[PDB]
């Protein structure tokens, strides 16, 4: 049979661990494959190898299935290990620490690999890809047909089957700032489906049993394969989980009548289906700068923010207790879920391919960090190459380290092309065979095959037998090259072409992510001399391409390790064709900006695309200050010449102050948020953040953790910052300290783009 895995789990059925894999067989029905014979294990690097002595020693701390002697590679060198095999995954920590002792071994490896990932790696199970399985049909498991796996074969090239996708959105009462699931009810919950269905379950005035019951019944009725939400792992699932407990209605949404569990990376597992949180993947997009559902929806063109209902999120209770405002609160919820499913149609095909690459399941591929995603790929490659994985220190991850090469001049630039140099790093590492296992140390016999010296960092690498990291990149390049030519078979506007284009890009992203991973100090295959050698090779040929660009009529405004910005001309085509012929690197125009504004001498800029979209790169205001930080950027980017830019900006910054002193503001725009992450009076701040969180003790009841305050400065005699009234206590007055909001933010927000203008009235 052909299987296509969606989700993987495991249980411990009476002292024997059992792996389950849920998927979609070749005949298009949802089944579950099971394996009871696999068992967890880890390696122990022995100086003297005695498995029987080892086994009996380890048997005192936990039960041991076996202790085998294996020969595997370690940084290329073939060494001997003890393969300690536990009976159940839970005992692996006890055996890991105990092993260390009784010097047979010196170190332990691969003891922290989660069990169901261990199984798929060792058996070659690739998620979101058709696998070949010999499997006996052995009755049902719940409603699902169960199959005992005999042996896994490989994977077959083949397109994804149709999946039942369910988008869902919620809104919670929240009359008091950040809601609490113990009493605050789930007011509305919409669902939208790939079939075309939409429904909204609304509560009865402060009672939300009907809606949780309706949500659960709908999920069971529709039986979705993927559940998509926006920040569903962050808020929705944790709230519904704890709300369903308080009301005593079970949140049984998974395929075995079970409730969601919070799991790795903070993602929420729904057994037998893929719970995808789109906010996990959009956080990685550096262009968006704000990343709310409505604004991300506009960037990807699924819903125009100006053609859409928008409620100030902090006031869903107000629209709920008002029958005039309830029908518009509904359309707000519908526009949310329609955008959520809209985003999914654009992003989910990519995530499915990024899951079959790298090898993480669909519910985890986006939740994991880029380096975490790459490391699970290298573990899969390390297995089929017979290589034992090194050990880790911690996870912090650091996205990609943009080392500046050509510092820009802060100012305005028109007609700018951004050239992508990300494919440079695999080329460098393959062509020069850079890898932890190929680096040379105070032993310097140059092997007969030869050596390559990194430009004046002076590190030496073997040309020899290809290293581990180059071998992986070589395979990724080959896979993509094969997929990319198969796309020529189909016409560019076909479903079959777009699917292949997503798979092609997914391979590219994982290949180009290597460079960021190998610099991450908390990486398994981290070696400082590799990263430094990759940069030095990278810096050397960038200076070549900037010098050759000058031989053409091409101005270079900015250039760092991963990209350089150039002025749009006909000559660019020769610069790109030069880098291919000279360096063997494929360069592509990443962005075509009509105008660009560099505020500082770093990669801090805003850019105006030809279609009109602005995107902003690089880094406690009110929402009016945010509005005027935009507009100002949009006014500068749409003005020709710098002189026009001031007169446009200063007129706008004055007109806002004019209406602000004329008392025509909406109060919502004046609220200043702060989220209160820890204890009150622990870091004794003294600011308006704490003082506003003090006036809530007359009548008010809250101080606790996880609660956003929202304050407005009001006129009156007092200390600096100590006039912060909460926004519910301005009793229809609209007498606000305007001198505060003009002087220390509305002007400074515009002055954060003051590359030409000072404080003016
Ligand atoms: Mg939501
Ligand atoms: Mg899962
Ligand atoms: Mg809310």
């Amino acid at each position: 049979m052909r299987f296509w895995p969606l989700d993987a789990t495991y249980s411990v059925v009476g002292g024997v661990p059992e792996v389950r894999v849920f998927g979609v067989d070749g005949e298009g029905r949802r089944v579950v494959l099971v394996d009871r014979r696999f068992r967890p294990y880890f390696y122990a690097k022995c100086d003297k190898c005695d498995a029987s002595l080892a086994k009996s020693y380890l048997s005192r701390v936990a039960p041991v299935e076996a202790v085998e002697v294996v020969e595997r590679r370690f940084f290329g060198r073939p060494t001997i290990f003890l393969k300690v095999v536990a009976k159940v995954p839970e005992d692996v920590r006890k055996l890991r620490e105990a092993a260390l002792g009784a010097p047979g071994v010196v170190d332990v490896y691969e003891a922290d690999i989660r069990y169901y990932m261990r199984y798929m790696i060792d058996k070659g199970v690739v998620p979101c890809a058709w696998n070949v399985v010999e499997a006996r049909e052995a009755g049902k498991l719940g409603p699902l047909p169960l199959y005992e796996v005999v042996e896994w074969a490989g994977v077959e090239e083949g397109f994804p089957p149709p999946l039942r996708v369910l988008a869902f959105d919620i809104e919670v009462y929240n009359e008091r700032g950040s809601p609490d699931p113990l009493r605050d009810p789930v007011v509305m919950l919409a669902v939208k489906t790939s079939d075309g269905r939409e429904e909204v379950f609304e509560a009865e005035g402060r009672d939300d049993r009907r809606v949780i019951r309706g949500f659960v019944d709908f999920v069971k009725e529709f039986d979705p394969d993927v559940i998509v939400g926006y920040n569903s792992n962050g808020f929705d699932w944790p709230y519904l989980s704890e709300r369903a407990k308080a009301l005593g209605v079970p949140l049984r949404v998974d395929r075995l009548g079970g409730v969601p569990q919070q799991s790795v990376y903070g993602h929420w597992s729904v057994v037998g289906r893929a719970n995808v949180d789109l906010y996990n993947i959009v956080d990685e997009f550096p262009e968006i700068k704000v990343k709310t559902l409505d604004r991300v929806a506009e960037y990807f063109g699924v819903m125009k923010r100006s053609e859409r209902v928008l409620i100030p999120g902090h006031k869903v209770y107000e629209y709920w207790n008002d029958p005039a405002k309830r029908p518009t609160l509904m359309r707000y919820v519908l526009d949310d879920v329609r955008s959520t499913l809209g985003l999914a149609e654009k992003l989910l095909p990519f995530l499915i391919q990024l899951s079959s690459v790298s090898g993480l399941p669909l519910d985890q591929v986006a939740a994991a960090s880029v380096g975490n995603r790459v490391e699970w790929m290298l573990l899969r490659y390390a297995y089929r190459m017979g290589e034992v994985a090194p050990n880790r220190e911690e996870r912090e991850y650091e996205p990609y380290k943009g080392a500046i090469v050509l510092e820009p001049k802060p100012g305005l630039y028109s007609d700018v092309l951004v050239l992508d140099f990300s494919s440079m790093y695999p080329n460098i590492m393959m062509k020069y065979n850079l890898s932890p296992d190929t680096y040379l140390e105070p032993h310097e016999p140059d092997p007969p095959e030869g050596v390559v010296v990194a430009p004046e960092v002076g590190h030496r690498f073997r040309k020899a037998p290809t290293g581990f990291i180059p071998a992986v990149l070589k395979h990724l390049v080959e896979l993509r090259r094969a997929v990319r030519e198969e796309a020529k078979k189909y016409p560019p506007d076909s479903p079959e072409y777009r699917l292949l284009d997503e798979r092609q890009r997914a391979l590219k992203v994982m290949a180009n992510a290597m460079y960021g991973y190998l610099g991450w100090v908390g990486a398994r295959w981290y070696k400082k001399e590799v990263a430094e050698s990759v940069t030095a090779f990278a810096r050397a040929i960038l200076l070549d391409v900037v010098e050759y660009a000058k031989r053409l009529g091409i101005e270079v405004i900015y250039g760092d390790t991963d990209s350089l910005f150039v002025k749009k001309s006909g000559a660019v085509d020769r610069l790109v064709k030069y880098v291919e012929e000279r360096h063997g690197i494929e360069i592509k125009v990443d962005k075509d900006y009509e105008r660009v504004l560099f505020t500082e001498a770093k990669k801090r800029y805003a850019g105006l695309l030809r279609d009109g979209r602005i995107d902003i790169v690089g880094f406690d205001w009110c929402e009016l200050a945010k509005e005027v930080q935009l507009n100002v950027v949009e006014l500068i980017l749409k003005s020709k010449s710098v002189g026009e830019a001031r007169e446009r900006v200063v007129k706008y910054v004055r007109e806002v102050v004019e209406r602000l002193k004329a008392y025509k503001f909406d109060l919502d725009d004046l609220i200043i948020w702060k989220t209160l992450d820890k204890e009150l009076d622990e870091y004794k701040a003294y600011g308006p953040h704490v003082h506003a969180a003090l006036e809530l003790k007359r009548r008010g009841y809250k101080v606790g953790k996880g609660t956003t305050v929202g304050y407005v400065i009001v006129r009156g005699p007092g200390k600096v910052s100590e006039r912060a009234m909460p926004y519910i206590f301005v009793d229809d007055a609209s007498k606000v300290d305007v001198d505060y909001y003009i002087e220390k933010q509305v002007i400074p927000a515009a002055l954060r783009i003051a590359e030409v203008l000072g404080v003016k009235e």
